[PDB]
DNA sequence: TGTCAAA
């Protein structure tokens, strides 16, 4: 009958290999993700810290199983990308 | 390592 370019169908199409689909998902959430990693990080660090987490996304949504809406799962990552990096640079006394 | 309520 009809359909709607949702998050839903997107995902689905990243799955599918389309790697132009997930292109069009993360200018979808590089706003509403740079807001929640500026919590953790600084501005100096936010870019980097949005581009790390949907580069982690991105090579583990095929193992995303949809038992919530994508950015339950965005969300998750992307915090626990912005504090993993504040610990990646903390152990400097704690690894050596 | 993964990350999955609704945001």
């Amino acid at each position: 009958m009809s359909e709607q370019l949702t998050d839903q169908v997107l995902v689905e199409r990243v799955q599918k290999g389309d790697q132009k689909a997930f292109n069009l998902l993360v200018v979808r959430y590089q706003h509403k993700v740079a807001s929640l990693v500026s919590r953790y990080v600084p501005s100096g660090d936010v870019p980097d810290v949005v581009q790390e987490a949907f580069i982690k996304a991105y090579r583990a949504l095929d193992s995303f199983r949809g038992d919530s809406a994508f950015y339950t799962w965005l969300y998750r990552i992307a915090v626990n990308t912005a504090k993993n990096y504040l610990v990646a640079q903390g152990r400097r006394l704690e690894l050596v």
